[PDB]
């Protein structure tokens, strides 16, 4: 059996070899968006990694922690489904939400907008915004779309 | 009075011009370290921002949220105090803790280690580790000092 | 006296040793702004360098050529005056224009908006937009200010 | 219909999602070469975009502005034709020119040199030099080829 | 025939076009490792380039020079064989060395450790450590593995 | 006293915290230059470190290994003295060599050229080229100077 200090080194190095210990985080942008829009905000990489998060409604989170790697992500199905949206999809509600996010069966009154994140004309991730009561308008789409473009510039 | 959309744009742009809306996070590394050392782990930039966090003992957290900017940080006092430590300070306990972390009245019954984070021989931050019951030993310090070294490689 | 090839090599290398002989250009963004706002657009570094330019009204250009590099720039007075402006100045018209841009003598019926370009809370340049006939509104400011912010992210 | 502000935002974002709205200008280098060679100098990406320009003879420019982006470029013909040259071609004069540059109809007395720009063993671009009266010699080629090689270094 | 200056310019440029005339080196890390492990240390890219080297025992080096690129490297068979090793291989000694390194016939008394270098869960290279007399222990492995991991962070 | 594993980790980390363990080598450019010019070539940072080396005449190397690190450098006297040269110094020979390189007493028949390496208006290092029998001519200087400028661009 490897010595304890070598086993622990190996666990740290697996974490490193996977990620660089270091992740880019758009939590500050997601929070500002969340505040202005009173919304759950997810900044999701194309591979499904949650790079930024703000929860207005903590009970409604679709974030899952990878049991093995501890990395915050969307499910495999959620990850794939958002990539099928190639232009902004606004005000998804109520049963139509299940076409894209099948596990939303208590949350179908919500308005959800999905914004592709593109950098150098490539699909790099997705911005997901969702709230109760009030549909998003075009002013909200301005903010959402330029924020997504900014993420794209920072991940590119 | 500015239109609602211009007011919200200006909020987003304050977040962006400040941070971008981006940050480097060391939560995965802090989690692995916290796991293998059974410790509270804080990766704290030179200016006090908490870039990586793991809480083994959640009630003992010394993180505060900035009112105005929203960021996780140490207090000015804590921020300045950890910069006075220029080499690894291991197993700070019980009343000596108060020199560095004065708000520790109830937890002088812990072992706390402070490790400078250096990159290109410049002080970029500080790694703080704290736990109950067992003092840190030299194997623990190997893990902690190489981890701090890695953080410094990734901020630099 | 050095051979002609060596003299010419030396001149080229002076250019390379200074700059590379490379700069960053925002002409693509300045063109897109200029199109959507029907304006003359200048992206000006803090030191006075015109990094992006679009002319809707070619006759009204304030661009001058640096004697010793042919680099496009603002005059020293224009350069220093725009740095004194620390927030968006919208719809500068007609004679107040002269407080900032003193050589605007047959162009005072123009509307000019001046947007600081900030990155990481630092002043890195300025965006200047000018057009005839129609004042800028708050929607125009949204576009101007988020474009200025993007420049700040790309220079930073 | 999307609101005006949203449509303009979307135009700005297409520019950014594309290019960012940023380029890298070899105008400085082109100018230095243009000066020492008394030449029109074109630094042209593999895809035809004019990244640097100096005009000793302004009437003779082959630059066109893209109808949409307004980006300076060579025609599709000129762009594809320069990629047919895999080694330096010096002193193209006046009937061999029609094979590569067909719309040089009155400029057949000119001496034109085409130098591939190579970097990390890929063809990244082409440097085009042209002047009247004086053929280019091997000293000129030294200057031109190292300059092309440095562009190759700075795109790569 | 090209003038001599041109021909020599073209040789230099072929090196600059290829590599720049630059590599990333890990000699300083290899030297620190070789000192605290009294070992020959090889930092080897997956393609076989020797990026870092320290020789405690100069006569035993396996480094060869590529005739064309000039780069230090391992032989094709050494290169391919270390890539088959997917976990740390500790204390290769005796005849078994020959399964991995077939040219070690005068040197079978040595102990060799082979550590994969991984970066973002991809195989980027290999760390090779070798010495006489003393087997490597677990503390040696800690140092070797975290050093390998840091190479991976720096090549990634 | 700290455990052996901790003391060795601390040595490794001093190397890392310092440089990364990483550095940039100009060995490939130095080899290309020492081949075209049949010369010893040293690419030397402003602080004296040998970044690139080629030896046509191995016995005449002025490289020393740092007593502690073993890092390759010039002596402090050589390091100081090259920075007193602000323009190319060509064909330093025979007793004058000693004003700059005082330890050259068996090597006074050589021709040595010293080229400042400049990048973004700063003195970054020095290129030193040395050979028996033939003085350097202006063509040699072209190659040296442009190669120095390229090192400048790559360190900068
Ligand atoms: C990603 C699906 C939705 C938006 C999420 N469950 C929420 O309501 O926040
Ligand atoms: C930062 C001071 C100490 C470490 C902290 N309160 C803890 O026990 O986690
Ligand atoms: C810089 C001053 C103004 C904006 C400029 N002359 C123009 O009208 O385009
Ligand atoms: C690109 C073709 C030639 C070179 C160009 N029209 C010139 O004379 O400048
Ligand atoms: C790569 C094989 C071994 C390790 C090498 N010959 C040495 O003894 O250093
Ligand atoms: C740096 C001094 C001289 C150049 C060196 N000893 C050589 O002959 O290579």
């Amino acid at each position: 059996m490897a010595s304890e200090v070598l086993q622990k080194t190996r666990k740290i190095n697996k974490t490193l070899q996977t990620s660089g210990g270091s992740s880019v985080s758009f939590d500050l942008l997601a929070g500002a968006l969340g505040d202005v829009l009173s919304s759950n905000v997810y900044v999701v990489s194309a591979k499904g990694k949650v790079l930024g998060l703000h929860l207005n409604d903590v009970q409604d989170s679709s974030v899952i922690e990878d049991e093995y790697t501890k990395q915050k992500k969307f499910s495999d199905e959620y990850t794939q489904n958002v990539l099928k949206i190639d232009e902004t999809l606004e005000n998804l509600n109520g049963e139509k939400i299940l076409e894209i996010f099948p596990e939303e069966h208590g949350r179908l009154q919500k308005y959800t907008t999905v914004v592709p994140i593109l950098g150098s004309g490539q699909r790099l991730g997705t911005l997901v915004l969702s709230r109760y009561s009030n549909s998003f308008n075009d002013d909200d789409l301005v903010i959402a779309e330029y924020s997504a473009t900014v993420v794209g510039l920072e991940i590119l």
